[PDB]
Parts: structure tokens; C-alpha cells; sequence
DNA sequence: GTATCCGGATAC
DNA sequence: GTATCCGGATAC
């Protein structure tokens, strides 16, 4: 178990992101990144992330393939 | 029972 | 047509 859990500053402390290069079947070869909340919540995408954070807390600067906030805020 | 992963579904 | 997110299923 434990494929590769890496930190995820795209949200805050506690968050963890992982990479999944498929395993087989038909979709084999695709890479899916899964990340768990910072203290209790399984999110598999940005929407799921926007859920535990609230609908008003959008995440357009969050990378679904990396799990990081490339840019914090403009002004 | 847990855990991972596979596959597709939907959307306008 | 593409893109993204979700869900369940299986596994032993």
C-alpha cells in the first residue's frame, strides 16, 4: 500500500496529494492524482476540494495534476 | 472490511 | 468534442 503521498500546499497544512499512473484494464496509462483533506475528507478533484472548502472558496489557482497553488493572490 | 484502481458519465 | 469530476467494484 502507500503508493506516494506528497504534501499539498495548494490548500493548507494537513492536505496530502498522491499520483496514480493507472494499473490496467482499459484506461491503463492514464495518471490520476488523488488528495485527502488536511484533517478528514477524501477529495479526488478540484470540485471535491471546493466542497470541503465551501462553494464560495473557489480554487482556480489549484492544479488538479499537481495539487499546489501556483499563485496566491493578485492584489 | 479495507483499499486501490478502473471506467466511465456528464456537460454545454 | 473536450474536459472534468464521480462512483462504485473488486479484491482476498
Amino acid at each position: 500500500m502507500a503508493e506516494d503521498w506528497l504534501d499539498c500546499p495548494a490548500l493548507g497544512p494537513g492536505w496530502k496529494r498522491r499520483e496514480v499512473f493507472r494499473k490496467s484494464g482499459a484506461t491503463c496509462g492514464r495518471s490520476d492524482t488523488y488528495y485527502q483533506s488536511p484533517t478528514g475528507d477524501r477529495i479526488r478533484s478540484k470540485v471535491e476540494l471546493t466542497r470541503y472548502l465551501g462553494p464560495a472558496c473557489d480554487l482556480t489557482l489549484f492544479d488538479f495534476k499537481q495539487g499546489i497553488l501556483c499563485y496566491p493572490a493578485p492584489k
